[PDB]
């Protein structure tokens, strides 16, 4: 998109200029595209996600009872299905923001106070966003454990179908896997393999997330169960995703990377992974035979990406590791 | 302090509760002890700490003309001596200060523009304080890699000497050093050591942190620098810490660790480390043989301190250990 | 077979006590079973096997002109499909015993010349055996990097086909694999993971050796390739075993240690593993499932079993890591 | 004194030439130098050391009952000092040689038999040495532990001093140190260190070995200890090297580097290592700093070196080290 190797953030601040791309307004067919009252209802929340900058705490939105009562419905009803059809990671997940993060079914839950409770948990943060950003800048942004976030709630006609992704679809969808650590990592990884590939990388980068973290499926103690924030945020797909309707194959990151797929109607085709450290070892494998002159690896103590494109920046890397290594070993000595 | 084994925070979070303990106004022999218009000043600037969270942005301090003409003259005077008696990290962190955080003589730099550049530097961030903290909640402090910060400025009268820690010292003495790498980690570890550690165990670490943070002498290219916050802020020690004067020893942490000292006068005796890498590995031999049940590692994503107490915790740590490696042994292959 | 946790070898010293257990003589079916000349000539050779004490070179057989024809047939035929049917690891090690161990048509090469090439190459080494071991002591001489293995040739009358393992199958097929690195790692695990296990275990160990060691395939550009040894020396079981005729699963460790075997007539199914590093990885996982109080870590500088049974013994090992990633460390700053 | 990089051994095997390098026959001083019948044990003897192969047990040597005198003497007097004067790791050692190696003062053991202990005890063993090799020969022997150990007993006439190395020498001043890990490995990082290295920074690395392995004093529990053969072989040389007589100084790799020496008289200084830990992080630190365009590692599987000139040979390498950081991380879950 950009040059040889495209331009990429290397420092969680340059996200602010990963967001100059999305895509606004209503089509025909959606909920509320004839609601003059609901467009503005948009406008106005869009606007808290053009004005943000990295760093600001995320600016609450009053919710009025309408948009509380779409929100209570999705809830309930989706809330209904989880103990059957969702994955062990997202039942923790779940229970936890309820118990630090208000989630509940009368109140919408606020971004910041969700942000922060991602934040003490895996170290992920959340971004307001205007809605659908570019595959680049979206998985850029996965790259730093940041999510780009949407605010505003679907039509209040339609509460149980929503095409585009809504506060709901985010908040009951995506958040709650967030919440586990071998998940966070995976997410992250798939940001981290995007950062400077080419616009066809990205674009099989964008398959194998939407076939893991957008649909994907997984099995424990033998049973199949949903992880993927399409699924655990659609009544009727989860149900169906573990019917005996669609097909499921291995989940392998180079047969997802070239599987096509639409999204107004039901999936197919899902793969199920065998667990998540299975899972984000294939992906990591996969990211590995990805055409690149350089790795980046992600420094958590100041939200930046090194590139590793030398013996030097791997060395120092590696002290990292090894101070590291150096605490393990004094807390065998320390435990007998 | 608190029992067998002391409580200790273990999120950043809690740092809130390790604020509880201080000591305010002035002595007959401070400079402003008998101004009042400054004792209202400094209550003022006092109560932007006692009401600070973890988390919030940094509330900027409007500093009168007459602040900023006692800064001016700190600054001035040492600026003078630093390129002949600092070390080589301290002119590296204060260029940059001054290339990104408008460093100058004539404007006081705020806390949070501050906070900011040693987050994206080194992980680093300020919280103000209020003036003077524990010994256990400054080092606890230090293990989130939180520099427990002064806003108030000294009492205009005598510019060149300030019994108390004030933004001149932490800004011009502390901060730059807090930019490098080497040095962010060795202060971190001083304050990792001292998680639950008994009474006389943070006396020790206190004293460790007195003869290197506060006052510590390093050698460069066979020459003796300063590296001490309390010699980078003082026009008068800085001079006579690479004099003829004072008596200098290899620093090592156990000869440290029982060194008494006053802190009216100048130093007597000083500790040379050879280089932070060094120091860094003299130090964690020593809070090795510190009597403890578990050791501590930060996690950099959550701000969090884990506690290493079993096997599993310790295997649970060694796989961030070994996803790590897998990203080095990647790189490697990329750059051939 | 022995206690709790059944004795195990710790010091390769120790195998020459885990021989005391065959089985000798032919049977009715046997090629030579009704030919005294050459009942005579095994019990000469077993002898040497009987004899035998850990690290003496092993004694040269000199073979008699039948004996280096029965081989000349074994070997020219079999020549003839590893080309096309053989993995790349049989190519490449059998061209390096050509290159190095005077593999060649009219001469059977001796053991002690065969060991000491293979210890150069992998740290393996060969152990005259008097033939059929028990399960364990098979697998523990493995976990040292031993390989017991049979000096006498098979009955002239049938030369294309035999029984027991023979030096030919020996030689031919297992010798060229033990050449490369993983494989050799590979194999010295299945061993290692036998160490002190229940008999169910070894049997579901000597299973899954079945499987790989003795009748593996494995893809490679997208072709199936042999590299068990019970394949790459029997010309007819290799034709077969790349046919459409029998059934070829995925390698999976669980799978393949409870698949039911004969060994008569040719294998109807045979597990492909998709690289040698992923079959590695697959086995590990599993004996990691493996319940065991300790585990165990080879020391290849005294050819000796470590157990690790507490946090002690694992930071004793932890720090030889820790020398190597130093090393690795300097390494890399050498070449810049 | 090869080429710009000199030959050096890959292989243990390659040890063979690296022998063609001596010096024979003794001097008008030397205890025998006027025995015909002694002249003629020697030649005997050395001939053992040019006739060996790398691999081959080594020829046991049937002591004359004058020869058994000269070593009951040199044994007898220095044990009397070991208890008193020797560091912990000769006394356990030497305690070892005892229990396991016939070690007494009526019998010279035999080589082959300490090699074999050593063997299993720290990876080392001994080849039989002719007497006095070239420093890059005898440094690029100890990189594969390899010890070149002479097989002779000094002139009786003066069986308390001894110019040349004896057998008495390297069995009572070598021999026992080799038994400790932390040693072993310091031993062979020096000759690791040594490996196509200039002739000027052998020289300066066998002046590091003549105070360290040959003469050199550590501390113990605040005491001071001989740890050098040089000094654990000579009656005199211990006593004064414990003595007020000579200067000791901290153990400092580019200090004893360049201290000067001589051989005839006992030594005016010493250096004094902390720990053996600490030495060998010391020498590696130093080995370091040596101008090399790669780095060496042993392959203690192969008796190899693995030269790390490029990202690739630093990854297999890693491999190798993530392999095991594997199996620890195995044994932690096991162990609970
Ligand atoms: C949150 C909102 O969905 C966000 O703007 C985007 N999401 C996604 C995206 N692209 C992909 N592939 N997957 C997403 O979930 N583009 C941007
Ligand atoms: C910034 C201010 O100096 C801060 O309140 C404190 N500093 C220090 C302290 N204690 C020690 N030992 N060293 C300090 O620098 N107590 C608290
Ligand atoms: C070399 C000879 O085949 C050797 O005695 C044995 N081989 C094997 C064995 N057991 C198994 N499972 N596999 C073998 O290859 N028992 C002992
Ligand atoms: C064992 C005998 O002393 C051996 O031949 C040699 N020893 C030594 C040597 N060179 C040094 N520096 N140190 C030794 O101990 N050259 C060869
Ligand atoms: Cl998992
Ligand atoms: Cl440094
Ligand atoms: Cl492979
Ligand atoms: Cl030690
Ligand atoms: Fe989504
Ligand atoms: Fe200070
Ligand atoms: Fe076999
Ligand atoms: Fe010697």
């Amino acid at each position: 998109r950009e040059d040889k190797v495209p331009w990429f953030p290397r420092k969680v601040s340059e996200l602010d200029k990963c967001h100059h791309l999305v895509t606004p307004d209503l089509d025909l067919d959606h909920p509320g595209f004839s609601d003059q009252v609901y467009r503005q209802r948009r406008k106005l929340i869009a606007e808290i996600a053009f004005q943000y900058k990295h760093g600001e705490p995320i600016p609450h939105v009053e919710y009025t009872a309408e948009e509380i009562a779409t929100w209570k419905e999705v809830y309930v009803t989706l809330k209904g299905l989880y103990a059957t059809h969702a994955c062990r990671e997202h039942l923790e997940g779940f229970q936890l923001l309820e118990r630090y993060c208000g989630y509940r079914e009368d109140s919408i839950p606020q971004l910041e106070d969700v942000s922060r409770f991602l934040k003490e948990r895996t170290g992920f943060q959340l971004r307001p966003v205007a809605g659908l950003l570019s595959a680049r800048d979206y998985l850029a942004s996965l790259a730093f454990r940041v999510f780009q976030c949407t605010q505003y709630i679907r039509h209040a006609s339609s509460p149980m179908h929503s095409p585009e992704p809504d506060c709901c679809h985010e908040l009951l969808g995506h958040v709650p896997m967030l919440a586990d650590r071998t998940f966070a990592q995976f997410s992250q990884d798939i940001g981290l393999a995007s950062l400077g590939a080419s616009d066809e990388e990205i674009e099989k980068l964008s398959t194998v997330y939407w076939f893991t973290v957008e649909f994907g499926l997984c099995k424990q103690n033998g049973e199949l169960k949903a992880y993927g924030a399409g699924l655990l945020s659609s009544y009727g797909e989860l149900l169906h995703s573990l019917s005996e309707e669609p097909e499921v194959r291995a989940f392998d990151p180079d047969t997802a990377a070239v599987q096509p797929y639409q999204d107004q109607t039901y999936q197919p085709v899902y793969f199920v992974s065998e667990s998540f450290n299975d899972a984000k070892d294939k992906l990591r494998n996969y990211a590995s035979r990805i055409q690149r002159p350089f790795s980046v690896k992600f420094d958590p103590y100041t939200l930046a990406i090194d590139v590793l494109d030398s013996p030097h920046t791997i060395q120092r890397s590696l002290e990292g590791v090894q101070d590291e290594l150096h605490t393990l070993a004094h807390a065998l000595s320390a435990i007998s």
